[PDB]
């Protein structure tokens, strides 16, 4: 695979994006002319996704405008900084291309707010579609504009809400609900030119759709593209992406892989029938959802401060607040548990192997980074819900598991526990829930029960589904599985369904031996919650059990950031998507003799250091509905020194298997103070995986 960037973007600020837009011919003004956005080249049937992406577009539309917070005294004045931060925000949310332009009278003369002076214009590129005759082509053909419009409305809604929380009135616009001329503003903002009355954007050869945020929050404006002639898209500096931008050949190369195979070469990873760590199904107890340690925090199980902060701790930052409406209001759409009657829509559904390819292709078309399929085994479902305490049924046969990359470049400039951490969680959560909600809907359209499991509402535990779907291995981080290509830098989304699909197999890329020689995540955890010792048996399976009490307490309670994810950032597998980055992963997998060296040089080269160029976000904590400067400061952590050579023997963590959890049926209205002394003793008594294998063998 030769599409990886040759050159690093480590010195490229995020407001510049992944495309070398700063190398295109531009001029101060251009004469406006009629233009429409690109459209599909075919129509969509009743077999098609179309109805579902339109529903979610309509849902996001109700968050294009909303309440405006009081103006604090911490919002930077400089329009240039405002421009970069908002541009970077849009790229964070996966805009393909971003620009800014000034609104003039003719725009404010419509239903648009008359106090609006500037427009943030962004484009999202059409998704890749299955080739004719491929599995799922009928589900997708003709849905690209609506599909891309949904994504635009999403981003517009988040960004508009983001500015509104900084105290500035703002309004999102897209084809489905726009008060301004979208095409006209895209040309003025320098994203596109006009060919035969249709917009044409450089680099976005697949087509695109637009979104816009109009606001009185003043921004530095960009300049339109040179109206005629070659823009320089194929100049040598741009073709090779010398500044760390998308190579000029990557599109043509990527488009040679079948869409259902995803972008990362998972087909090259070794497969095994059973996971690389022991799983003893007959010994795995199901856990009350009330045993979720956030649910425990919420009920008072972890003290009053954890209970107080449980609601706000991930919403301290205005960007995450812009995502909350979408997150919470997608929940009522997650799907059904009852059996459905196959409706005859969706084409030929008799080949489970073709069904899996269509589902994977469908996920990648919608924005997933990884798709895997496994059976939703009953021990993967929670025993009981946390609100009413009623039993949860194992109501679906299959689990579709998708990984959303949390974002390398943002995490590179962060501490892992500063004011953007929860925003990296919530973005991946918001994006996965959207994609999974759309896919479950389509399954239900075809007459196959399906329900998604999101951050706001899940009835399965994602982890074992990530394992069985072959998307990660057990890693030292504990409650996080590690993928060979994006390491631990992910949020998973799962949706269960009865749609017959061929399942994937667990993967084996050598991580057990690698984590056995590595301690970086454990060394860098601010509250020492990650284990330095051997794997233990836990509720019937082998795992590195982190101390989930200490982690929960720190994420909900620490006041120099919003939550934490520092362990993802520090892991050596958290790497840039470069030629040398992939090769370091390749070597880690194929050359065991080189692992110790890679683990050491990761420190010697100061990997994990904060890259100040990538720190694009504002430090804003919302207190009493008003964004202000962080009341207590901001985490700015740097590489830490070794703990003892004896820390694996001395560190003592608490574990909470079902025995030390709220029993099935317990609700949030009961309180069960965390029995830490019992969790410490429990951990000391945990069977070692070696003893479990001996014990199982004696009944084989
Ligand atoms: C609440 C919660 C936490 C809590 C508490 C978890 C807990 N154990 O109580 C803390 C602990 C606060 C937490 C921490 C983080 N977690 Co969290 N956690 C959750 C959440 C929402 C609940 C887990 C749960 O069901 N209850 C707790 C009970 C079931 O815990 P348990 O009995 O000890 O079992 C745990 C593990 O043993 C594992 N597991 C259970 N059965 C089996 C069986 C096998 C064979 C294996 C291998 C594993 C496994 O799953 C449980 C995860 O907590 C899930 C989301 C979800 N719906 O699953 C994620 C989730 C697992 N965590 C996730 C992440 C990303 C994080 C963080 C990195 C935060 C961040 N910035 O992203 C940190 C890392 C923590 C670490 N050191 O590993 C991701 C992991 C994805 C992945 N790639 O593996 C999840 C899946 C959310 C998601 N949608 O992606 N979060
Ligand atoms: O319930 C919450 O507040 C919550 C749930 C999931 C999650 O990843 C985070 Br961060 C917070
Ligand atoms: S284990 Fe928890 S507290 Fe420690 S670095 Fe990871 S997210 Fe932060
Ligand atoms: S930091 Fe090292 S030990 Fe921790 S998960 Fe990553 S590779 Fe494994
Ligand atoms: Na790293």
């Amino acid at each position: 695979q030769i599409s990886m960037r040759l050159y690093s973007n480590r010195d490229r600020p995020n407001h510049l994006g992944p495309l070398a837009l700063e190398r295109l011919a531009r001029v101060d003004d251009v004469v406006a002319q009629p233009a429409r956005q690109p459209e599909d080249g075919f129509a969509a049937s009743e077999d098609s996704l179309l109805g579902d992406v339109e529903e979610y577009a309509r849902l996001f539309t109700r968050f294009l405008d909303g309440p405006v917070a009081p103006l604090g005294d911490a919002i930077p004045d400089d329009p240039a900084r405002r421009a970069e931060n908002l541009k970077a925000s849009a790229y964070f949310l996966d805009a393909s291309m971003v620009g800014i332009c000034r609104l003039d009278p003719d725009d404010r003369a419509g239903d648009c707010d008359p106090s609006h002076t500037h427009a943030l214009v962004f484009a999202v590129q059409f998704g890749r579609e299955p080739e004719a005759g491929e599995a799922g082509a009928e589900w997708i053909r003709g849905t690209n504009a609506a599909r891309t419009d949904m994504r635009c409305a999403e981003i517009a809604a988040i960004l508009s809400g983001y500015v509104r929380w900084m105290g500035f009135p703002a309004r999102g616009h897209f084809s489905g609900d726009a008060q301004v001329d979208l095409a006209r503003l895209a040309v003025r903002a320098g994203l596109a030119r006009v060919v035969d009355g249709v917009l044409v954007a450089p680099f976005l050869r697949r087509g695109f759709r637009l979104g816009v945020v109009t606001t009185g929050y003043a921004l530095a404006a960009d300049r339109p593209l040179a109206p005629e002639g070659d823009l320089g898209e194929t100049a040598p500096e741009v073709m090779l992406g010398i500044d760390g931008t998308r190579p000029g050949w990557e599109d043509a190369e990527e488009e040679k892989r079948p869409l259902h195979m995803g972008r990362y070469p998972m087909e090259t990873i070794r497969r095994v029938d059973e996971p690389t760590t022991l799983v003893v199904r007959q010994e795995i107890q199901r856990v009350a959802k009330r045993g979720d340690f956030f649910k425990r925090a919420e009920a008072g199980d972890l003290g009053e401060k954890a209970k107080q902060e449980k609601k706000r701790f991930p919403m301290k930052h205005p960007l995450a607040l812009g995502m909350q409406p979408l997150i919470q209001n997608m929940v009522p759409l997650q799907g059904t548990r009852e059996k459905l009657a196959p409706t005859g829509k969706g084409g030929d559904l008799s080949d489970p192997g073709r069904n899996a390819e269509a589902i994977k292709a469908l996920g990648y078309y919608l924005g997933a980074d990884f798709v895997g399929i496994c059976r939703a085994e009953p021990w993967m479902y929670y025993a009981s819900d946390e609100v009413e305490g009623k039993p949860i049924e194992a109501y679906h046969d299959y689990a579709v598991v998708m990984l959303i990359d949390q974002g390398y470049e943002t995490m590179e400039g962060a501490s892992g526990d500063d004011w953007i951490s929860a925003s990296q969680s919530m973005r991946a959560y918001m994006r996965g829930a959207e994609i999974a909600g759309v896919m479950a809907a389509h399954c239900r359209r075809m007459g196959y029960s399906a329900r998604s499991h999101s951050n706001a509402h899940s009835e399965v535990i994602h982890n074992p589904a990530i394992l069985m779907a072959g998307l990660g291995e057990v890693s030292r981080i504990g409650d996080t599985l590690l993928n060979p290509f994006i390491g631990p830098r992910s949020k998973s989304i799962v949706f269960t369904t009865d749609l017959p699909m061929s399942v994937d197999r667990p993967i084996d890329f050598g991580l057990q031996d690698f984590c056995n020689q590595c301690r970086k995540c454990a060394r860098e955890c601010p509250c020492n919650a990650i284990s330095f010792g051997d794997k233990v048996m836990f509720n019937g399976y082998e795992i590195w059990k982190a101390d989930v009490e200490k982690c929960t307490k720190y994420r909900v309670t620490q006041m120099k950031g919003s939550a934490c994810g520092r362990c993802m950032k520090m892991c050596p597998w958290n790497r840039e998507d470069t030629v040398e980055g992939r090769r370091l992963a390749e070597l880690s997998i194929k050359v065991p003799e080189a692992r110790a060296a890679i683990i050491a040089m990761d420190d010697a080269l100061q990997n994990g250091k904060r890259n100040l160029i990538k720190r694009w976000w504002f430090d804003l904590e919302v207190i009493d509905g008003v964004a202000g400067a962080p009341r207590m400061g901001t985490n700015e952590r740097d590489l830490s020194p070794d703990r003892g050579d004896k820390i694996g023997a001395n560190q003592k963590l608490a574990m909470y298997p079902p025995r030390l959890q709220p029993p099935p049926g317990t609700t949030l209205d009961a309180v069960l103070p965390v029995d830490r002394s019992g969790g410490l003793a429990e951990y000391a008594a945990a069977e070692t995986p070696a003893a479990a294998r001996a014990r199982l063998k004696s009944s084989a």
